[PDB]
């Protein structure tokens, strides 16, 4: 079905990726990306057949069939052969399914696109449906639904899908488990594979495909490659499944629900089923609704709710739904009188809607949002060849080929009829209510069948209703003022004579530390700024940590109302506690960095506290404390492990207990004492100059000395923290019982040595070589569990090797198969040939060496090095040049007498996490019981620290 | 002369019963029988002084009682008695006073009969031939020659000389070259005629008082020496006494200006007062001695120090002859004390008028009464020589029942006597004597005997009557009392918890309580030690400075209440720790709950005065930038004690941080420390466990009562670890003293943690190189004066140190130290067994020693609990393991860590230079790349 139509695609003029689109005669919208300078090539394929397009008897059939579409072709009927060719050239495919789409994507290392795409086209010929792939992938779909059993967003999602008309096919079930895929069909005698081959042959080939290929050859050669390669798919003309009305057909409207979640949260949910406006992408009323409802400005709804102290944060807007209709949500946090006086809350909502009904739509908001998305859209930097192409392929169904990039990202017109129409749609006649609170025990009878949430109707009497329609007035509510953080600084600064490729210490004092680099590649009017404020007092005591976090918490609570316009304009910020101190990250444009930073430094320099707002902050973070008995036991193990593997660390119980006495005057005395004496370390990166960096930095520290009288710190009070020495042959462990999860976790730690030139490439290469066979034999082959991880841990200037594994097992039994895996690796090293080794270190070499593709990434990497005080910005040459100079026997020496169980250099410690109720292993040394972790750490050495490069 | 008077003798801790009796020749005999004395003794007092001297020859009686030593008729040889003293440990001495001549000696063990028969034939036959005369006159010339620089006899002779020169109080007491053989022979007077006249008619007559500290029995030496001493013959020698004070309105209301030889500055105030020797019932002048030298609430010296003029004072009842007595007040002088003398005397008269206003007091009387009753009850011991001669000194004046309650007990209250001496404490009665170096060109009147010069300079009348006229009540007020329970001081019997080492009777996350009852000493004593652990003590220079100054002014605060309790016999000490605060309570079992409750209530609710803060601030600031001025070995010790701990705030940043200490910032600092804290506690001595728990409960209840103290977390009862050296490195750098030209240096060796092997490895090698260091380094090489070696117990880690200040190149000095260490290596390896064994026995007795008081074992046990070791049986184990060693054993200790080729060498030095390996640029960056030692497991 060879067909082709393409030309210039509007491409946000910073990019060099040459574009074309085409559509074959079998309903295959192919997008052509030609960037002959790309490192990673990739391709992706979306089919507009979703899980609302499932057969009505078996749900997630297309889901499991595209799982099965992976394995087994007619040209290569081998099971993993596609994935095996992605292991030959480092590719990592995945695919996904939505209510309207089923989307596929893969990658390839550089140029091997003929190979992988040849393995990719012939999926349509012969799926196999053998014992292993079918009967094991259905187990993975069961685990897939099972990990989403307790995931509350999908829970409340499916309950939204389910509490409408159960007759309407919008209310179908999106993803089924093994009970629905091969337990109900065969007990009903339904052949699963007949359905499978039916769907696969008669439904895939028809239409609705979307394709994108990131190739680096040209447009035309890859065009007559693929259009030649793709003619086997033939147009069967399956029609597009659309729904012309929502299921919420007057049985479930103007109704309340009180739902019991899995996590202890409190949220309010109001929903409006609304028709589609995808046809109006040139005017886009949905960005106007989300921009105007979720605005945080003067006279806004959220400003009033902060003023009444009911909502911490919120999100609302138009949510996608079926093809014909969509949804409109408002999601807010709840306090005390958020729990008791919900009626008045909805009255306040009606008041804000009354303000929207008073002044109606606005044009200056249109023009302003148009300019913001216009300029911000045309300054895309670059993109990842994976994920971006899957996104564009995801939206390639809805747009002609020149509108696939400027989808709503250019707005010509203004359609107040639409905004007034959906304003007419947003009425008390059109309301679904869902209350989320854990506290509704003994109160909620109607239980969810699949996931298990519990709820009730509590029909609203007519008095409240009649008062809701007639009493809609305006009080404080005002339209949101025009933005002022709109940028004009779009001038690329020419590079100076100072042409360093890395940030130099351009300012050295006893007060500060200043690192700076101007960009050379991305050529954007943007900058990234990171700042840490050292302090001794940040982690001295649980009380100090509590007052630091609650202080900075209400600080961020304070600065929200000013920051909202800048953050909506593309000027991000961050406030963060460390054990060291406050952490300030600033990311945005080149225009208004002094302005924003100045008001931030001035605000947190002299700062004031509200009473009942802080009472809410106290209560809320107090609820956030005791929620740390409910996490995944691998997270519990990683928390405790890096708890133990530092110098000082406060436990969450003792941090939880210290808030019993924290009053506002104790804090208000504490604050300037905390702020009294501190240091500042700074990285500045982006399209600014050295002199302006000097200016900004001097400005900040001057502002600080003006407000809070910061004096520099002596070099005998800038300390770091060490990591615990192990007794050089010990294998130590302890256990913790989780209460929520019926699963055991484990993490085992191996101290090699500091980051020296030998140890870096030893531990990285050995990590790589223990990475893929662990996945190949422990999660895949031995079928231990789903949470299986192996690899490095370099922290506190100390390298390490780790295994992060969560299953439902006895932990010494788990240890036994860990050691069996260690013996398995032990023999699997010694039997490896030279060529596998050479491909493996070539893989390591190209995996490690790469420049990033975003300025935010590499700045965060450099900052993460600077907070570790290493500064070796030329790890690349040193490490890569060292890596060629390794042998097999080096690793043998690295494994046997240092890492193995028969080793005089065992720096070995395991962590057991016990569940809520609880092929050869040798005779390991005896463990230790650990009662007091402190009395364990009592007599134990501590490491040196690292010489900075 | 067998006369006899005896009965039951009242004496209560001591049980050795003694008894007094009078002989018919006028000898007061006291029997002392102590069969537990090593050296026995005896003493005789003669009530013949230098007031019986002839007016023509001065100091005759001192030379005559000297002449009785040499020459008997049994043994007229020159050193023969002296040979009986050198063979039998004897050492006699005797003196002459205004009214007494007293004899006292010792003897080796039991040599009674020998010394007795010699002591009879001293008084039966003295010979006085020629050689005794002509040789004893040189000893008397030395008796005069020793008083050139002897200030006691100089100032006292100046007291003898500034009165009536006709009165026999103006005679001399010793006799010099001039009066003994320059003054008689030109007058032709025979000295020996008067010597035999004086000896016969005045020495031999009466008024002897013998006392003999013996170990033999109570009756055998008694009926030996009763018959044996009849050689004394009654002649009724008159008592040379004065019926009036010798300073009689010639020199009254007069000043003196004295120029000394030593640079001292003093002010002397004198009141002559009539005899109250009969008045031992109330003893008002000594009661005034209680009221003058009191330094307490509302005292005189409180304002005088508060005006900053007078350093110290002393006052009280000074004896004279029998007839008269004196009352003196003698103070120290500052520079500006010279300028405000009139105001000083003005405040003195203000205090006199305050005592005249409120009159006598009874509480003071009962208080002194009870305090001397307890101090009489709990007397320690006695000197084997001198005690006898002293109580024989008061045996002349008191009946046989009053010889023990000598001044330690008072019968009656006499306010009329106090008003009498208040009539004596008037501006009409004052005698003034100023001692100052600055009186140059000022002192005309020359002393008669010595030849120094002084001057009267009477005060003109504007100031005299202003002393009279201004007699007002001001500031000065009465003291306070702590006489809670003077009846119960009972010993507490040891119960079923018979442990020789302290048991932990209470441990929480809030406190830690260790307990031991006495077994050895069984005294009315108790010792209490308290550590108050808190995180906030060493957070920065600022909180550490504010904690230091906090407890500093707390010590300044407590004092004002504390002095009246200190008068009751309960001492204390506050000094903080680097961890937290440390509290000491030492004393009786009597009233420390009542005390300690008020101590906690005060240090919990604490205030600051502003100028008090300023003075302590400036003063410690001065003490800080003063520390740049001391000896460079102290610089090396303290800066190495910085370089080898976990965290350390230096004195430079401690010095700078005092700019920021304001009173409200401290006022915020106070409850923050006090909000949450930990207590470490030892209660040790003859005390109980259950009441210790009740007291501890009172403590924590008071802590919750004031600041709502809740415990500290159990991962923050931490210690500080010590830095691990890089296993072979010997690195060095230098420091600079600023003031002194001397160089400092310190040499360091890390062996190990305190294990049982390492304690004795360390002690044994340290002392085995200690005595040859005496043999070759200070004596032979003459390196310096600050030369020290020995252990280094720090953060539970042993170490070896060498403390040397000299003026040397430091590497040169290191070179000869290491040459001494190589010398010690061969000097061990050539050692025989005998040196080795004598040395390990030396070390054995060096380490092994029984305690001597509750405070000693308390200091040891608590001194180990503060190191968290708790190894309470190091005594047997450690020392028994030291005996199981050879010399090559400590060589094996000296090879792997201590030798020059050592593979575990942990050696690091500190040079402190005058003002005129690897380097260490930054001590933080030094400690950046080096490992750390672990901590010690508490037993």
């Amino acid at each position: 079905a060879i067909k082709r139509i393409g030309n210039h695609i509007t491409k946000s003029p910073e990019d060099k990726r040459e574009y074309r689109g085409l559509e074959l005669a079998n309903g295959i919208k192919v997008l052509l990306i030609s960037d002959p300078t790309t490192d990673k090539s990739s391709a992706a394929l979306d089919v507009h057949i979703g899980s609302l397009s499932d057969p009505p008897n078996i749900a997630g059939l297309s889901h499991f069939l595209e799982h099965m579409l992976f394995l087994g072709t007619k040209k290569y009927p081998k099971e993993n052969e596609y994935s095996q060719f992605l292991s030959e050239h480092a590719g990592s495919s995945n695919a996904f399914t939505s209510g309207e789409h089923t989307n596929y994507y893969f990658d390839v290392s550089h140029e091997h696109l003929e190979g992988a795409l040849d393995r990719f086209a012939q999926f349509f010929l012969s799926p196999l449906f053998d014992e292993s792939a079918k009967d094991r992938e259905v187990n993975a779909v069961d685990s897939e639904h099972e990990k989403n059993v307790m995931n509350d967003a999908w829970r409340l999602f499916q309950l939204e899908k389910a509490t409408g008309n159960p007759k309407h096919p919008f209310s179908k079930f999106g993803t089924g488990n093994k009970y629905t895929l091969e337990t109900r069909p065969n007990q009903e005698g339904i052949d699963v594979r007949q359905e499978l081959l039916k769907f696969h042959s008669a439904y895939y080939s028809s239409n609705l495909m979307a394709v994108v290929v990131l190739g680096r050859e040209s447009l035309d050669d890859l065009t007559n490659l693929v259009v030649k390669l793709f003619s086997e798919v033939e147009n069967k003309n399956v029609p597009l499944p659309e729904f012309p009305e929502h299921p919420f057909q007057e049985e479930h409207l103007k109704q309340l629900y009180k739902i019991v979640p899995i996590k202890d949260i409190r949220n309010l949910y109001v929903t409006f089923p609304i028709p589609d406006l995808q046809k109006y992408y040139k005017s886009n009323p949905g960005h106007y609704l989300g921009h105007l409802i979720g605005h945080e400005g003067p006279g806004s709804l959220l400003s009033e709710l902060k003023s009444k102290g009911w909502v911490n944060t919120l999100v609302g807007g138009q949510k996608e739904g079926a093809r014909g209709f969509m949804f409109f949500i408002i999601n807010v946090d709840l306090t005390e009188e958020g729990l008791l006086h919900v009626e008045d809350i909805i009255l306040h909502m009606f008041q804000y809607i009354q303000k929207l009904r008073a002044e109606g739509p606005q044009e200056w908001v249109f023009q302003e949002l148009k300019d913001l998305n216009a300029v911000a859209f045309r300054f895309k930097d670059k993109e990842r060849p994976r994920g971006y192409t899957s996104k564009i392929a995801g939206i390639l169904h809805y747009y002609p080929l020149e509108e696939v990039l400027t989808a709503e990202y250019l707005l010509e017109e203004f359609r107040p009829d639409l905004i007034e129409m959906v304003l007419d749609k947003l009425r008390p006649e059109n309301v679904r209510v869902a209350i989320v609170s854990k506290s509704f025990e003994g109160k909620t009878d109607r239980t969810e069948e699949w996931y298990g949430t519990q709820y009730k109707q509590e029909a609203i009497p007519d008095e409240v209703i009649k008062k809701w329609q007639n009493a809609d007035l305006n009080g404080k509510f005002k339209l949101p003022t025009k933005n002022e953080f709109i940028p004009t600084n779009f001038e690329i600064l020419p590079l100076e004579k100072e042409a360093t490729p890395y940030p130099a210490l351009i300012k050295d004092t006893a007060m500060s530390k200043l690192w700076f680099k101007q960009d050379d590649k991305f050529f954007l009017p943007k900058a990234n700024l990171n700042f840490e404020f050292f302090s001794p007092f940040a982690y001295v005591d649980p009380l100090h940590s509590n007052m630091a976090y609650l202080y900075l918490e209400l600080l961020k609570d304070s600065l929200n109302e000013y920051a909202y316009a800048a953050e909506l304009a593309g000027l991000s910020y961050d406030l963060q506690n460390t054990i060291y101190g406050m952490y300030l990250s600033v990311k945005g444009y080149n225009d208004k960095q002094p302005i924003l930073l100045k008001k931030i430094i001035e605000k947190m320099a002299t700062f004031e506290i509200d009473e009942k707002r802080f009472e809410i902050i106290k209560e809320a973070y107090m609820r956030s404390l005791n929620n740390f008995r409910a996490e995944q036991p691998h997270q519990h193990a990683m928390y405790y492990l890096r708890l133990l593997m530092t110098e000082v660390a406060w436990t969450k119980d003792e941090l939880k207990e210290a808030l019993d006495d924290v009053t506002l005057p104790r804090l208000k005395a504490f604050i300037p004492q905390l702020l009294s004496r501190l240091h500042i370390e700074a990285l500045l990166h982006g399209n600014i100059t050295k002199q302006a960096a000097l200016g900004i930095m001097q400005m900040v520290e001057d502002t600080l000395i003006e407000h809070a009288h910061t004096k520099p710190l002596l070099p005998s009070q800038l300390v770091r923290y060490r990591e615990v020495q192990l007794p050089d042959r010990g294998w130590f462990v302890y256990q913790q019982r989780n209460e929520v999860h019926n699963n055991s976790g484990i993490e085992i730690y191996y101290q090699t040595d500091m980051q020296s030139t030998s140890e870096n490439m030893f531990l990285e290469l050995f990590a790589q070589i223990i990475s893929e066979p662990a996945f190949n034999t422990l999660r895949t082959k031995e079928q231990l569990g789903y949470i299986v991880f192996s690899g490095p841990r370099r922290a506190n200037g100390i390298q390490g090797l780790r295994f992060i594994i969560q299953s439902e097992k006895p932990p010494h039994y788990l240890e036994s198969r860990v050691e069996a895996f260690l013996i398995t690796m032990e023999k699997s090293i010694e039997d490896m040939t030279e060529e596998a080794f050479q491909k493996h270190i070539q893989a390591l070499a190209i995996r490690r060496l790469d420049k990033p593709k975003k300025l935010s990434a590499e700045s965060a990497k450099y900052w993460g090095e600077i907070i570790s005080q290493q500064y070796n910005f030329d790890r690349d040459n040193t490490e890569v040049a060292y890596l060629k100079t390794l042998t097999k026997e080096d690793i043998i020496k690295f494994y046997k007498e240092m890492l193995a169980v028969d080793a005089p250099r065992r720096h070995k410690v395991s962590v057991h996490v016990l569940a809520r109720e609880m092929s050869q292993a040798p005779a390991l040394p005896q463990p230790e019981v650990i009662q007091n972790m402190t009395e364990f750490k009592r007599g134990l050495p501590l490491f040196p620290l690292v010489k900075p490069h």
